[PDB]
Formats: C-alpha cells, sequence, structure tokens
C-alpha cells in the first residue's frame, strides 16, 4: 500500500524518484505544470505525444518523466471525461510500477486550463487515490494553491 502527502511547490523542484507530467496529447511544452516541466526536463518531450486516457513514460537517465495524458472537459462530456482521467492515472499507476521507483511526484490531472472552469480537485484526487493504491509507492502531491493544499491535506488524512 502506498503513502501520501501534500507540497505546495513547484513540482519541477520535486524530491521524488520520478515526476508525472500533465501532458498534452501532441507532446507540446504547453502551459502550467506541463511547461514547468518542459523547463527542467526538456529532453522528456523526445516523442512524448500519447493519446488522452494514456501516459507514456520518456526516461531522463534514470528519471523518469511519465506523460499522463488528461482529458480537456472542454471537449469531452462529463461522463467520457470522468473515465478518461480515471484511465490516465491508472496508467501512471502501472507506469510507477513497472519502473520500480520508490516515490513519485504527482499533479492534479485535468484542472487548470483543462477543467472547463469546473473545480474538480474532489473528482481528480479521487482517481488519483483510487489508481495509486494499487502500487506500493510514496506518492506526493503537488498543488500550487494555498486552498487547494488543505482540501487535498484533509481528503489525505480522512482515508487511513
Amino acid at each position: 500500500a502506498p503513502s501520501y502527502r501534500v507540497k505546495r511547490m513547484d513540482i519541477a523542484k520535486n524530491d521524488e524518484e520520478c515526476v508525472v507530467n500533465a501532458a498534452n496529447p501532441r507532446g507540446l511544452p504547453g502551459n502550467g505544470v506541463c511547461k514547468a516541466v518542459y523547463k527542467k526536463w526538456p529532453e522528456s518531450f523526445k516523442n512524448s505525444a500519447t493519446p488522452v486516457g494514456t501516459a507514456k513514460t520518456v526516461m531522463c537517465g534514470t528519471y523518469p518523466v511519465i506523460h499522463a495524458v488528461g482529458p480537456n472537459f472542454s471537449n469531452y462530456s462529463e461522463s467520457e471525461g470522468d473515465r478518461e482521467l480515471a484511465a490516465a492515472y491508472r496508467e501512471v499507476a502501472k507506469e510507477v510500477t513497472r519502473l520500480g521507483v520508490n516515490s513519485v511526484a504527482i499533479p492534479l490531472l485535468s484542472t487548470g486550463v483543462y477543467s472547463g472552469g469546473k473545480d474538480r480537485l474532489t473528482q481528480s484526487l479521487n482517481h488519483l487515490f483510487t489508481a495509486m493504491d494499487s502500487t506500493d509507492a510514496d506518492v506526493v502531491i503537488y498543488c500550487r494553491d494555498k486552498e487547494w493544499e488543505k482540501k487535498i491535506s484533509e481528503a489525505i488524512q480522512m482515508r487511513t
């Protein structure tokens, strides 16, 4: 079983053994988290395009960057987007297990510019939990908003 913590800081500064990028299907530098990952690990974007609902790892030496493509809710129904978001997280979990890493830095997928204007903290975080519960990794969730940090921490505390 995994452990979970939350940090309010730039995920490009993580101290974990791998990072999950909030990637786009074209493999482009993007904005937000995706652009912060591109700035720190630009070589991880070599042939990183992957479809919505999937994850694709590009290694930077022995440091994995796991590009996870959540849906943009502006282009999906709520129910189809929800399924694709759950799927992206399941694919992250499978990659984390395959890579044998002890810890993983992970942002909340399909928030911000992919959220369709809606607050998707609970939705996205719950799909993260469901997927990562199948691993034994130390999971560190990264956010930038102080209010989201508090809500993620409270959600973590009331699972155990």
